[PDB]
């Protein structure tokens, strides 16, 4: 069961593989190709708007469609990636077979909102300020070797705020939940939409691998700062919703759902198998 249309993995941290030394979707393109699927990876700019990432993505896809002569692509995006995918699907539906959003910031990130308030010097209790700053420094240091300037992250997190995703969502409403925390239509203008998510949970005798992953400790701290108690450290469970829900109750953090860092995840969960099973599902729908 390989897909009719090529899979395009989409993320919003262009430069990751060059700076960090391994792919953002850790182990995923390899496993999908072992299974017979055509796989591309689109790495889009972190420091740009969602619209501008969507335009970069279209240029990427137009380019691969010329060569595969396949007409359409199946997008699999994580975090900011789905917003760029949504842009291409809304604009160029005849070129998009599906959009699959994995822990997408589809309605905004409470942590991005909080970081913005910090940079604006709103009155935030200092203990909250330190939790955010220290988690970001730990994440940024784990991947890049430097903790960064806290104004380093601004250009990136701005496009993930509830404000800026709301504005995006007004222009590109396709497949968005109607009800608070609902599902969207599976098919809009011929494009199939699917979503996956996860949230941090205290269950038994994990977390195993993740005990060695500094990003997981950062996510666990960030998790405590949200009004939405079910979240993945960066995005609240309901904010991830787009199109048809597949599964959103994995006990995983935001990074874990891309098998990071370096395959350190909770509970010896096989994250790559989430992606390979989903590819077979897409193929099963003649995509
Ligand atoms: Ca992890
Ligand atoms: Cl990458």
């Amino acid at each position: 069961m390989s897909t009719k249309y090529p899979i395009v993995l989409v993320h919003g941290l262009a430069g990751f593989s060059e700076i960090v030394g391994f792919p953002y979707f850790y182990g995923i393109a390899d496993a999908l190709t072992q299974d017979g699927h055509q796989v591309f990876t689109a790495s889009l700019s972190a420091f740009n708007s969602n619209e501008v990432r969507g335009k970069q993505l279209w240029q990427f896809v137009q380019t691969i469609l010329q060569e595969t002569q396949t007409k359409k692509v199946n997008f699999i995006g994580h975090s900011q990636g789905p917003l760029a995918c949504r842009y291409v699907a809304a604009n160029y539906p005849d070129s998009v077979a599906s959009v699959t959003s994995i822990n997408g910031v589809n309605h905004g990130s409470e942590i991005a909102d909080l970081y913005r308030r910090i940079i604006r010097k709103d009155s935030i209790p200092e203990y909250i300020v330190e939790k955010v700053l220290n988690a970001f420094g730990t994440i940024i240091s784990t991947f890049s070797g430097h903790r960064g300037d806290p104004q380093d992250a601004i250009a990136a997190l701005e496009s993930l705020t509830t404000e800026q995703v709301t504005e995006f969502n007004n222009k590109y409403p396709q497949a968005l939940p109607k009800t608070p925390c609902g599902e969207g239509d599976e098919i809009v203008n011929g494009v199939h939409y699917y979503c996956f998510g996860s949230y941090i949970q205290e269950l038994i005798a994990g977390e195993n691998g993740n005990l060695l992953d500094p990003t997981h400790a950062a996510m666990r701290v960030l998790n405590t700062l949200f009004t939405e108690k079910q979240n993945d450290g960066l995005v609240g469970r309901c904010s991830m919703r787009l199109g048809k829900l597949i599964k959103d109750d994995y006990a995983q953090d935001h990074f874990d759902m891309v098998n990071q860092v370096a395959g350190l995840v909770s509970y010896n969960e096989n994250i790559v198998a989430i992606y390979t099973l989903h590819a077979k599902y897409l193929a099963s729908k003649q995509l």
